[PDB]
């Protein structure tokens, strides 16, 4: 089981998570760490998910922004996660191009 981390905004400022792309397995663990420009939350899509479960990308999400300096979140993926997509973004920053996607595979 492994760990990765996603900052949200990137060390140069720029309204993105970094990475933007990430490939894990079931069980693994995405850190979503405040970085730059705020405010940031976490959420999965309802619909672009490999099941287009709401409830699997609710209980993925961190609808609360994150309000203080280097707050840490973290998703941990269910066991049973099935393979494929799993597309998430900022809402606050939605429109400025703050959207990432999870690929869960073997
Ligand atoms: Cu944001």
């Amino acid at each position: 089981m492994e760990t990765y981390t996603v900052k949200l905004g990137s060390d140069k400022g720029l309204l993105v998570f970094e990475p933007a792309k990430l490939t894990i397995k079931p069980g693994d663990t995405v850190e979503f760490l405040n970085n730059k420009v705020p405010p940031h939350n976490v959420v999965f899509d309802a619909a672009l998910n490999p099941a287009k479960s709401a409830d699997l990308a609710k209980s993925l999400s961190h609808k609360q922004l994150l309000m203080s300096p280097g707050q840490s979140t973290s998703t941990t993926f269910p066991a049973d996660a099935p393979a494929g997509e799993y597309t998430f973004y900022c809402e606050p920053h939605r429109g400025a191009g703050m959207v990432g996607k999870i690929t869960v595979a073997g």
